[PDB]
């Protein structure tokens, strides 16, 4: 029930997974709460205490902003935060299996949510089927968001930058010194994350001082190359001046302005913090990573570029409608309430909210690739191409780009097309698959009979389970014993891809490739 960890002990809860016994330390804390002066700097090494520390509640999320564009609706409100929100959340959970492994793999989760927002604590996030079914141990971490985790004056140690990154690496470094005492191996660690958490799984493998904190990496729907995931030294000087100015803390001395926003409570700098940017869209990073010279020494794309990063194994992927959701977020003419069929200057008018800083050529420029149709009559066109448009263009040709640059050095890369639809899904249906909704098959909540999942949907969760904690144990996201489809190494020349589905799974060629060569090639001219 006990473990002793390098600063205490920690007591656990004992859980009942599928006539099995888990065990769960719910909010271990790895720092010392990043309160008071600590506000805004590097997180600090925890004192040691004597006591039992009781984890068996998780503990509070990040102070960040909450979704409430659709209040009542499952849909949306499953990713708010469920713990009280608190500067003090410096927190993580371990699922170990029970009865006490002897040299685990380790999974390490970092969710997602924009660098905004999210929580380590949420429904879908939750370990213990991933211990119970492949003995694994599963770990997960709070991490700062928003202003308060990625506020930066460069060079600046009061506001360095990249402090949530930061944490999330304080936690790694907690797992190496401390996961041997759960029954763990330290050598065996993947990171896995979605959205923003993939990005920062992608840091993490550039970042030098986490190269020893982990194996392997997994990169669901996210990568740093994406355009919302990296922000730079020039927006984030003029972003952190402007809540500067909307709080009354503009100051000539820099360190000055640190020491004001200190003595502001949490909600008047989560309530500023939409505005730091002129014009927003509804994938707007306010206050994100940025080379900061300490945790990213150079910027991220040219280090992919060149090699700089972990030599390793990465699976990675994306789902086939990741796009879909953010029109419900400010384009015009669509609703999660009725189909959202648009018009030809719905469409346009929906470019200028998702590219607002891009030219006129520009948007004619994306409008020219994605209107050219295979009927013109087709009335769902224009909704479908700006969801394609949202989705490859934030998530699925950066995520493929990556792949094709890190693979490029050798190294063992598998990516995924995650193209099935819950069928317990709340949101409309010409959302189809939509961004965050593969998660919950990856920790395998389809296993569990009692919530209204098919049985199709138990095997690919059961199959995409298997293939997760064998890429994880031995680099390799097979499923060797169900006469499963192999899943190939993704290669720079041929690109080939895994296609998870309740139906057939296939061995497919080049995904999005006409659309990726537009946003690739040509786009980051304009
Ligand atoms: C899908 O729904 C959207 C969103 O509208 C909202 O949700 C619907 C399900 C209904 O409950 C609506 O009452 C509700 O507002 C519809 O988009 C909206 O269409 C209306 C059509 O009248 C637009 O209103 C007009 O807009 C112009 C702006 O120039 C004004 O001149 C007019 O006075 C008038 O208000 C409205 O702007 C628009 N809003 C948004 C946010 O898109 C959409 O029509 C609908 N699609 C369907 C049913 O296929
Ligand atoms: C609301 C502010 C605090 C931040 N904000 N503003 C616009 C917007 C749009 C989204 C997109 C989105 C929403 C619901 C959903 F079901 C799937 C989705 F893709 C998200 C988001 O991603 N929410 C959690 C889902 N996981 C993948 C992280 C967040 C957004
Ligand atoms: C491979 O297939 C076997 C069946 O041959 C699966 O075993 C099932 O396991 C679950 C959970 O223990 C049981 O409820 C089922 O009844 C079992 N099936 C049978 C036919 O008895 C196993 O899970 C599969 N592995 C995968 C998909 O990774
Ligand atoms: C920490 O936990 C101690 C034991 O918890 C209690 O006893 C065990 C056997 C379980 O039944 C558990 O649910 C009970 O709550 C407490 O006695 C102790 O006070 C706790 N420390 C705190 C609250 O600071
Ligand atoms: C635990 O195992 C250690 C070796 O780890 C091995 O190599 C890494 C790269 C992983 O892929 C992992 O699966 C392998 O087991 C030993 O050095 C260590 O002594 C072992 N400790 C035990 C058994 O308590
Ligand atoms: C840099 O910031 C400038 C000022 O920001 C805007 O104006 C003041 C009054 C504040 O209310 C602030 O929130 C506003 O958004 C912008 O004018 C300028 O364009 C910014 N440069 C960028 C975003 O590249
Ligand atoms: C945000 C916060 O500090 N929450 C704390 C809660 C609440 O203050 C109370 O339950 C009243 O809401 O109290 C605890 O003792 C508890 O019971 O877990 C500790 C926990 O950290
Ligand atoms: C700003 O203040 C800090 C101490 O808060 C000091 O070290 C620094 O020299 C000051 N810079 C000025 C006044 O230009």
């Amino acid at each position: 029930i006990i473990i002793a960890t390098k600063n205490g002990k920690v007591r656990g809860m004992q859980l009942t997974v599928f006539g099995g016994t888990v065990t769960a330390f719910l909010g271990i804390p790895y720092a010392q709460p990043p309160l008071g002066r600590l506000r805004f700097k590097k997180p600090q090494s925890l004192t040691k205490w004597s006591d039992i520390w009781n984890a068996t509640k998780y503990a509070n999320s990040c102070c960040q902003n909450i979704d409430q564009s659709f209040p009542g609706f499952h849909g949306s409100e499953m990713w708010n935060p469920n713990t009280d929100l608190s500067e003090d959340c410096l927190y993580l959970n371990v699922w170990i299996p029970a009865p006490k492994p002897k040299n685990a793999t380790v999974l390490i989760w970092i969710y997602g949510g924009g660098f905004q927002t999210g929580t380590s604590s949420l429904h879908v996030y939750d370990g213990k089927f991933l211990a119970r079914v492949e003995r694994v141990i599963v770990v997960s971490m709070n991490y700062r968001v928003g202003a308060l985790g990625f506020l930066a004056l460069p060079g600046n140690p009061e506001a360095p930058g990249n402090m949530g990154l930061f944490d999330q690496q304080l936690a790694l470094q907690w797992v190496q010194k401390n996961i041997a005492a759960f029954g763990g191996n330290p050598k065996s660690v993947t990171l896995f994350g979605e959205s923003a958490g993939a990005a920062s799984v992608s840091l993490h493998l550039l970042s030098p001082g986490s190269h020893s904190l982990f194996t392997r990496a997994i990169l669901q729907s996210g990568s740093f190359n994406a355009p919302w995931a990296v922000t730079s030294l020039y927006e984030a000087r003029n972003r952190t001046l402007n809540l500067a100015k909307l709080t009354g803390c503009s100051r000539e001395n820099e360190t000055e302005i640190i020491k004001c926003l200190r003595n502001k409570d949490p909600q008047e700098i989560l309530l500023n913090e939409a505005f730091v940017v002129p014009y927003g869209t509804p994938l707007s990073v306010n206050f994100g990573p940025t080379v900061d010279g300490d945790f990213l020494t150079d910027m991220p794309d040219i280090l992919l570029e060149l090699g700089q990063f972990k030599k390793t194994q990465i699976l990675v992927g994306v789902n086939k409608d990741e796009g879909t959701a953010f029109l419900v977020y400010g384009a015009p003419g669509f609703s999660k309430d009725n189909n959202s069929i648009i018009t030809r200057k719905e469409f346009q008018e929906g470019l200028k909210i998702f590219f607002p800083g891009v030219s006129e050529f520009g948007k004619e420029s994306i409008l020219f690739h994605y209107t050219d149709w295979v009927d013109d009559q087709r009335p769902e066109n224009y909704r479908e191409a700006l969801g394609d448009v949202v989705g490859d263009y934030n998530f699925i040709c950066p995520a493929l780009e990556f792949t094709k640059k890190f693979s490029e050095w050798g190294n063992n890369a598998f990516f995924y097309y995650f193209e099935h639809r819950s069928s317990k899904l709340p949101w409309p249906e010409w959302m189809g698959v939509m961004h965050g909704y593969e998660i919950e098959f990856v920790f395998g909540l389809p296993l569990e009979r009692r919530d209204q999942y098919t049985k199709a949907e138990e095997i690919l969760s059961r199959s995409i389970v298997k293939r997760w904690a064998n890429f994880a144990k031995y680099g390799n996201p097979q499923e060797t014993q169900n006469q499963s489809t192999s899943w190939p190494v993704f290669k720079s020349t041929e690109q080939k891809y895994l296609t998870l589905n309740t139906e057939s799974t296939r061995i497919m060629t080049k995904l999005r490739a006409q659309q990726c060569r537009f946003w690739t090639s040509f786009f980051p001219k304009v």
